């Protein structure tokens, strides 16, 4: 939990509009940037706010800005660059709002305002939002390349910000179809060095629990031979969706509803023989939108989630008016929504009916539970890793080269309170011991795990975060290197300017 | 959490017959019995498990043996008597099973077998189990006085062993109605000195979820202005408990049934007002037998509860044929079984249309959620404040007197490892912070806490338990004296003797 309150209101600075570079800044280092880490930190988030008097709303509305922090011989640069999306050029050209955004309706076609991660594809990077649309770029010059449009290779709406990659390249993702949630696979480079997005396929299929309402889905889990999909209660509503948008005038978000009855609806999938498995799992309502990790002990699926108590989409409490608001009212209005929590859910892949009505999670080191209905559904219970009052750990990560998909005990992640960032949190999910790193008027990013080269230990490297440090007596932001092990502060490295929020990222090495 | 296992096998003798005594034995007290701590611990358990050569099944058929310790100027006494009950004592007259126990059917009428718990009335003390049949006993000599029939008095068809006392004597309990929960309140000793048991009646009456099925009923929480009642999914099948016993052959576990799809119903009655609110409070599967503790947190009741996560009848797993098996069987046998866990449940009393599909809890410093949905049900999660595998915090205590009712930190617990005792345990309710106490091959009860007379802080005194602690190199049982802040130990006074399994019981002030 956070252990500070922000009278000062310095978190508006995350919200607030900057400008991009022509290029890169030196970064002032205090204490020591470790000599084996180098390579860039490459980050995605909104930089622009408005577009003249024309507001956007929402957090997720705001212009994308690619960001850069290069490390080389101890030493730090950054950069940033807005990405030439359709959304941003138009904008530029018109001097006015012009492509529709999440929850920002253009007045008189889908936004690719590629604002929320970055991710490897063959020898190419690709920066997304959720929808049909990423967008190439170039990770040295964070110049803008090319615009892909998903649909002309596979059959989905839209697909998630949060692929999974395996070691080899490999890249899974799940998207909606107008009904299923298809699994994409997009293959390695292989040798004929043609581009690995053509060679894309649907390889297994969700159902869904509502023909014309399908749940919204943010990421999913993924092990050497299993795929877990959450069916949330979170729903599109269709009929508000695919109707007329610029006749009544709406955005992304005025088409998601919640049902009340259904609950979360859990989903595996056999990953090598590309099959749906028909388990029902079922437990109370929940919104989710970070696995942290999956992986498969005997015949059990472990999967840790960050969680948020209520049907109530969290999503409605994220418009920037809200985040803007001043400390005592941020608070107040966080009161009545879904409480964060970090649970474990167990689910037996043996499905006996001899076990009728007991608990199937014959694991020793859980309390995590699953029972086996008369009608064949399996209720879930969880086991319960963190909870503090609006207090969230979110935004996980992990050591996922060489942990993801596989028994583990560390997530690192980023501590919300009432919403606001002011935190960099560690647990570890067997023990449920945890570390903090916390300043006061401190407002950190996602933070993002790099291994030591010679590492024997799951947690032997860095987190580095992007923290905005309003308020002078202070620089504006900086780049924050903590140890793994314990979290504790290994160098800093200041710049001149702000930096507004940013969402998701990766580190690439060089 | 336990750290220990058990090989040997010693908690065996917690379901071993024993021999009344016929006057005190002296207690070898070693270290410091508090010079403050004058009076007497009263328990109840099973003594006696086989009736010459027909056998007693289950945990709570045993013949109900009542247990003292006697504590002045630093001395200790131990005295032990059977309850003179007519199970008891038609069983020595025909030297047979007469009366049908709880999971023993005798062959050729309710049982009155006290084993559970013993509480006062007016001057009187009354041993228990949860039938219409309460026994007031003797508290100095331990002497049987007579059979009382609550029958006789209030429309209840049962009783729990948990009632609670008011300050002034009053006394609250609930039991089945053959359909409603009713609360019976007995008042306390008036100047006309007469049995306030004749002065008993029904205040209030929880409706059943199922016209034929009523649930199985505990225990029940009492705040200054509130009753609360937790009607769980384990329920009496009455057309197999109303029909003729011995014709198919039955006892009462066989009445017992789970149903699979009404998840847990939470009901609150206004005490001072005498009324059943009609609040729909729902959630997930669990079993309950002991609530901990109670309290009014502005418009919301704090409800904490030690559950057991599943809605197979937790008594499933307590035979005394599988609690006699060795250790890897005992571990074995409670793998399929509901999990244990501390939860924390929050309720509101002002529900607001206007917050249909939000949060009510608005609370600051918990995590517990409730949800009102469009249906007016309240759809309830909890704060979980502890959870271990296998690990019960059971039998719960708290410095009743100054903080039944009320807002409170710690809770005092017997620590079961797959159903075995073997250790104490401290919980603060509000940093989840635990303590432990534990030694090998040593297995206790149910820990009571003993104020410091002058005490102005919670937990400023001692809690006892009665350990079994068998193989030579010791004696067979002692008394443990802890002190309540660090749960450190203060003294203990062995005795020369077998102490079978107790259950509940108190401490009386002389
Ligand atoms: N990560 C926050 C949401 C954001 O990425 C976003 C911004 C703009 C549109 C959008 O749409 C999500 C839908 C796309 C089509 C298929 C259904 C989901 C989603
Ligand atoms: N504490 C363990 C259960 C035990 O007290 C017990 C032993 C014997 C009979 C019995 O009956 C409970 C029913 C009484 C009638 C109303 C329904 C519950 C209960
Ligand atoms: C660093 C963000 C701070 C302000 C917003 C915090 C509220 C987050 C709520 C849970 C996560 C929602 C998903 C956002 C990340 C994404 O778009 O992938
Ligand atoms: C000291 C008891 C040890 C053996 C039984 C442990 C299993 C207890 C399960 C939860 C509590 C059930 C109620 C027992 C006490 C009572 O009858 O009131
Ligand atoms: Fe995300
Ligand atoms: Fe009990």
């Amino acid at each position: 939990s956070s252990q500070v309150e922000h009278p000062a209101g310095g978190y508006k600075k995350l919200f607030e509009t900057v400008e991009e570079l022509s290029s890169p800044l030196t970064a002032h280092v205090t204490g020591r940037i470790p000599l084996w880490l180098t390579g860039s930190l490459l980050r995605c988030g909104p930089g622009l706010f408005e577009v003249g008097s024309e507001p956007f709303y929402h957090l997720f509305d705001g212009q994308a800005l690619l960001h850069k922090f290069d490390f080389k011989e101890g030493h730090v640069t950054y950069h940033r660059r807005f990405i030439r999306t359709d959304a941003y050029v138009r904008a530029m050209t018109e001097k006015r709002i012009v492509i529709t955004e999440f929850g920002t309706c253009a007045f008189p076609e889908v936004t690719d305002n590629a604002l929320v991660n970055i991710y490897p594809v063959g020898e190419d990077y690709y920066a997304c939002t959720e929808t049909n649309f990423i967008t190439k770029v170039n990770p040295e010059t964070l110049e803008t390349i090319k615009q892909v449009d998903l649909c002309n290779y596979v059959s989905v709406n839209g697909a998630t910000a949060h692929p999974h990659i395996e070691n080899d390249g490999t890249v899974y993702n799940i998207g909606n179809c107008f009904i299923a949630y298809n699994i994409v696979k997009i293959p390695p480079l292989q040798a004929d060095k043609e581009d690995p997005i053509s060679k894309s396929e649907i390889v297994v299929q969700f159902p869904c629990s509502d023909r014309f309402k399908p749940s919204y889905v943010h990421s999913f889990g993924l092990t050497p031979n299993y795929i877990v999909f959450v069916e949330t209660p979170v729903k599109i509503n269709l009929f508000k969706f695919l109707s007329s948008w610029s006749l009544w005038g709406a955005n992304y978000m005025d088409c998601f509803e919640s049902n009340e009855t259904m609950g979360v609806w859990l989903h595996i999938a056999d990953k090598k023989r590309k099959k749906y498995i028909n388990n029902k799992y079922r437990t109370s309502p929940f919104n989710l939108f970070h696995h942290i990790n999956t992986y498969e002990d005997h015949e059990f699926l472990i999967v840790d989630l960050c969680c948020w108590k209520g049907f109530e989409f969290v999503y409605n409490y994220l418009y920037l008016a809200n985040l803007r608001e001043n400390w005592e009212e941020v608070k107040k209005n966080a009161r009545k929504a879904p409480q964060p929590e970090v649970r474990r859910y167990v689910l037996p892949l043996n499905i006996d009916k001899a076990d009728t009505g007991k608990n199937l999670v014959t694991l020793p080191n859980t309390t995590a539970t699953a029972i086996l209905c008369s009608d064949e559904t399996i209720w879930l219970e969880p086991e319960v890793l963190f909870s503090g009052p609006r207090q969230a750990f979110e935004f996980p990560q992990i050591n996922y080269q060489k942990y993801g998909g596989k028994p583990y005990t560390y997530a690192y992640g980023l501590g919300l309170n009432h919403f606001v960032p002011d935190r960099l949190c560690k647990l570890n999910v067997k023990t449920k011991e945890t570390w903090v790193w916390q300043e006061p008027d401190s407002y950190p990013s996602e933070p993002i795990f790099v291994s030591h080269p010679d590492a024997l230990e799951e947690d032997d490297g860095v987190v580095l975060s992007v923290v905005v440090s309003p308020g002078a007596g202070q620089k504006p932001a900086y780049l924050l290197i903590l140890n793994a092990k314990d979290l504790s502060e290994v160098a800093r490295a200041e710049v001149e300017i702000n930096i507004p929020v940013t969402f998701h990222g990766l580190f690439k090495k060089s």
